């Protein structure tokens, strides 16, 4: 409210803040002395917080040198003295726990119990240098140090440091936004190198971001980020998953679709998140707890799982190797392996075991690792085309889209959203389509009882089941089940691991199928995947030359059939000759098969024409044939090969330019930001950070609604509608205030 | 300076100081470096040529093993794929070298129930090995030019 | 060549519109604005 | 890094780098934290001297 932010800067509250700033600093200073009022210093800095966020959202909507940020710049001016101090206290508690965990501080510590005198504390405070000794005694009397003198200083440095990071990330938050909004009031840098410790802290926590405002010009957003949250970003497979969305979308992507796509994809990591949490390593219960760890371990293991059963085949083969046959036992032959020790055989058996055991615990973790992702897009994609498309209201299925015929299942499915997190898109687009399509037939479809639903919200209804395995059986939705199996089947993974399985079983069989599993290298290894992607990129134009290869070489048979055809005896012996073309079926096996095998062609293998009436149309016909079939056909094949290196390698290298070149956001050249130094790289780390941008929008899933800034709310409502109006295009804070900025 | 060493034992050693030309000359450096810089996905091709024999091996000795013999005396024959071992080494090595393939080098198997499968094992090497791989090596050489 | 031709096309084809010949960038300086442009603006099916 | 943790305790170290006091400014730098006679044992330089 741009009127009541006015009013209140022209309010005395100003004077207020600074009787608060005041009185909490003093305060502060005076109840760190002793540990009983920690209670009371915690409330304090809850309320310094509270007065932390007043002050943001009266900046909220200012633009640079904006006279309210200006006039808090003269508050915090005229309180400077409690700011400092404040700011003092803060980085004082962030050097003791760093120097409490510096080994120099250990060696100074000579007591077994681990305690520290208060000679020994100020000796090695004054040893590090960084507190005067004003503030090591302040330090000593916070410390409660029993008669003995001794002080424990791990409680002593863990107290403080829990309470004051709220206030502290805000407090850097604030000035961060005021030095932005500010670029030039010295006060506001010496406040800054004050609270550099603060703020280098709190600066990986902090997150960026810019969106486009309600109020039609560009607006900048700091918000809080959890270490959990960060280290889950960092983890390795979520930055592969990020190199594919990045390579797909660059490839392949659209402008309109990309951020929405952006939005898909930062919503599968927090699902995959989630996942890798409760994986996470911290009677019938026992009993299930300990599947559940074993499933677990699975899951967590199971790329290590995949990496094992390749060596076991590996083995396998290796001691296939030296498998032999003969007539002799140790008319049917005999197959036994030939080999002094006599320690394979055995082993042979013991591994085959093995790797099918490995093969169906890798079913297992695939499962349980990656299906729960599958189900949760085709739902999320279900209920996003019901909730805005109607297609099964309105549009229905091509009914060329098995996707879409299976997905009618499902509807009815009371379970239906079970990985998807809203369970409420049922209600949503009842009342949203239920006006037009009948209230009952949305009902009908979605197996949902409108009595059942008004019941539920006029009453609080607890029909606790007792605990069951036959009750868990009743409640077992059959048709949830098939539906869910069908995606699995479809889905190509679980196709080739149970491929895997199969290959496996009949190895046990016979051994010799175990050579199969040997293929999975391909998919092991992506030197494999690149090289038959190569070919894969050009299969369809592959086949289609072998297709012309065949015609050619019919014709060609077509005229050795009625002309030529004397010349194909490829017996010596004249009492029984064997002509090939005698029947157009030998013929045209015979040319495809040893001419095209022939470097020379098909007149390497039949019977030179010299001193014959036809001998010039024959040997026309061979060089022809060599031409056409042995030379260019192949010369074709070899071209779409080089075509697929070179067309893969050019997506690359486009890819990975085209994102150091421009800013997946904005879309901005990197010349305009680098026109200031660093630029690109700042406003893409900073100003601009896709990380950032998930960072937010989980921090905003976790948040309370009440607690939404006009900002967040905004963005919230957006990201409820599906709009993505707010991410900033063809616009940044620089060049929005770029005049101002200079 | 071991390479001259031991040159001085025996002076055949001396050859192999004629691979400096590589160093000296920057257009060798080029040319070899082309090949250095695909090495990786050249030695990756290799083993999957190593694979793809094995599996043709394997065919060959459970169903197409009669047609190894490579001896024209029939009292003395010599088969090749009564061993998995012998099997290997022969489709790596001849077959491998020759253009048509392995049915060059094994006996037409014309007349006889398992003909056609033959004739679609001997075709599909040709394509597979013969021809796509090496077309492979190629491919990376001149994307390593490019 | 033929596959640098029709990427050629497809590139130029989306970057620049086929009327005025102005680049995707200044239009997409406002959100969007290549596509209006092509779809609204510079339409050579609305011109036919 | 392995083989580099040897050098530190050389006296002739930055023989062929211009810059002899390395020792002196990394030790005037972090001793404040690490202890001036842990930097004094891992350089091989004797204060008193
Ligand atoms: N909006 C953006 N967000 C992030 N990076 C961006 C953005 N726009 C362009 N970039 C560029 O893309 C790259 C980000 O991907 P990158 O491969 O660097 O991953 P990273 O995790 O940032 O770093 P690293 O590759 O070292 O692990 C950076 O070079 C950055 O300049
Ligand atoms: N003056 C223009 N008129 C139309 N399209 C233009 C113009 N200038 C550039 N374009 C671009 O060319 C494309 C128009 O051809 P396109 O292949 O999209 O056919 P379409 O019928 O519009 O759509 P689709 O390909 O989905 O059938 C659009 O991407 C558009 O951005
Ligand atoms: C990805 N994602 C969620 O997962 C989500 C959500 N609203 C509730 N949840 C479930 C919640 O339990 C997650 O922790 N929104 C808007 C969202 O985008
Ligand atoms: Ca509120
Ligand atoms: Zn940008
Ligand atoms: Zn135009």
């Amino acid at each position: 409210c741009t009127g009541n932010q006015q009013s209140l800067a022209h309010s005395r509250l100003w004077d207020a803040v600074v009787g608060f700033l005041h009185v909490f600093a003093h305060m502060m200073m005076k109840l760190a002395q002793d540990s009983s009022q920690i209670e009371l210093l915690k409330e304090l800095l809850d309320l310094q917080k509270d007065m932390v966020v007043m002050l943001l959202s009266l900046l909220e909507g200012n633009v640079v040198n904006g006279m309210i940020a200006r006039q808090m710049v003269d508050m915090l001016v005229e309180s400077s003295s409690n700011v400092e101090m404040i700011l003092k206290f803060f980085d004082m508690f962030l050097k003791l726990k760093d120097i409490v965990g510096s080994e120099a501080f250990q060696d100074y510590v000579t007591d077994p119990r681990g305690l520290i005198s208060k000679k020994d504390f100020q000796k090695a405070m004054d040893s590090q240098k960084q507190f005067t000794g004003p503030e090591i005694q302040f330090l000593l009397s916070c410390s409660e140090a029993d008669e003995n003198e001794m002080i424990n200083f791990e409680e002593f440095a863990n107290r403080f440091q829990e309470p004051a990071r709220d206030i502290g990330f805000n407090v850097a938050v604030l000035l961060t936004n005021l030095s932005e909004h500010v670029p030039h009031d010295p006060r506001l840098r010496n406040f800054l190198e004050l609270a550099e410790s603060i703020l280098e802290y709190f600066r990986p926590y902090l997150g960026r971001i810019e969106i486009m405002g309600a109020s039609r010009r560009i607006e900048r957003i700091y918000f809080e980020i959890s270490e959990t949250n960060r280290a889950q970003w960092e983890m390795p497979q979520v930055k592969e998953s990020k190199r594919q969305f990045i390579f797909d979308v660059v490839n392949e992507g659209g402008e309109a679709e990309k951020m929405e796509l952006f939005v898909s994809f930062c919503e599968d990591t927090i699902f995959e998140m989630q996942i890798a949490a409760q994986i996470s390593e911290p009677f019938w219960g026992e009993l299930e707890v300990q599947r559940v760890k074993f499933l677990n371990y699975l899951s967590r293991n199971f790329y290590t799982l995949r990496f094992l059963a390749l060596f076991l085949a590996f083995a396998i083969n290796f001691i296939l190797l030296f498998y032999k046959v003969s007539d002799s036992p140790p008319n049917m032959v005999y197959y036994f392996l030939e080999e002094s020790t006599g320690y394979m055989e055995p082993a042979l058996w013991c591994l085959s075991l093995l790797h099918t055991l490995v093969a169906f615990l890798c079913i297992i973790g695939y499962n349980c690792l990656k299906v729960p992702l599958v189900i949760f897009k085709r739902e999320k994609e279900l209920a996003r085309k019901l909730e805005f498309d109607g297609l099964y209201i309105t549009e229905q299925p091509g009914d060329d889209d098995v996707k879409g015929q299976w997905d009618r299942l499902v509807l009815n499915t009371p379970s239906f959203p079970s990985n998807y997190w809203d369970k409420f898109v049922k209600r949503k687009v009842l009342d949203k389509h239920g006006d037009i399509f009948g209230r009952e037939r949305i009902a009908e479809l979605l197996g949902m009882d409108l009595a059942s639903l008004e019941i539920t919200a006029h009453n609080e209804r607890k029909p606790d089941p007792p605990p069951g395995l036959l009750t868990w059986l009743m409640s077992i939705d059959v048709k949830y089940q098939i539906w869910k199996f069908g995606v699995i089947f479809t889905d190509n993974s679980f196709l080739y691991l149970g491929w895997y399985m199969v290959m496996s079983l009949l190895g046990h069989y016979n051994n010799f199928f175990f050579a199969a599993h040997l293929l999975d290298i391909a998919m092991g290894v992506k030197t494999l995947r690149t090289i038959l992607s190569s070919v894969t990129h050009n299969g369809k134009q592959l086949v289609m030359t072998v297709g012309l290869l065949a015609v050619v070489v019919y014709l060609y048979t077509v005229v050795a059939f009625n002309f030529f055809r004397k010349f194909y005896n490829k017996s010596e012996d004249e009492d029984e000759p064997d002509m090939k073309c005698d029947d157009m079926m030998t013929c045209y096996l015979f040319h495809m098969y040893v001419g095209v095998r022939a470097g020379g062609g098909i007149g390497d293998e039949i019977e030179d024409p010299a001193g014959d009436e036809y001998e010039l149309y024959r040997v026309v016909f061979d060089i022809t044939f060599f031409f056409f079939v042995i030379v260019i056909l192949l010369a074709i094949i070899q071209g779409l090969i080089i075509d697929a290196f070179g067309e893969l390698r050019d997506q690359q290298e486009q890819v990975k330019e085209d994102m150091e070149t421009k800013c997946f956001i904005c879309g901005i050249g990197s010349d305009y930001f680098d026109t200031t130094p660093h630029g690109f790289e700042t406003h893409t780390l900073e100003e601009h950070n896709l990380a950032n941008y998930m960072f937010f929008l989980m921090y905003l899933i976790n948040k309370d609604e009440t607690e939404h800034t006009g900002q967040e709310s905004y963005v919230w409502k957006m990201y409820q509608e599906r709009c993505w109006d707010f991410f900033p295009a063809g616009d940044c804070f620089r060049k929005q205030y770029e005049d101002q900025l200079s």
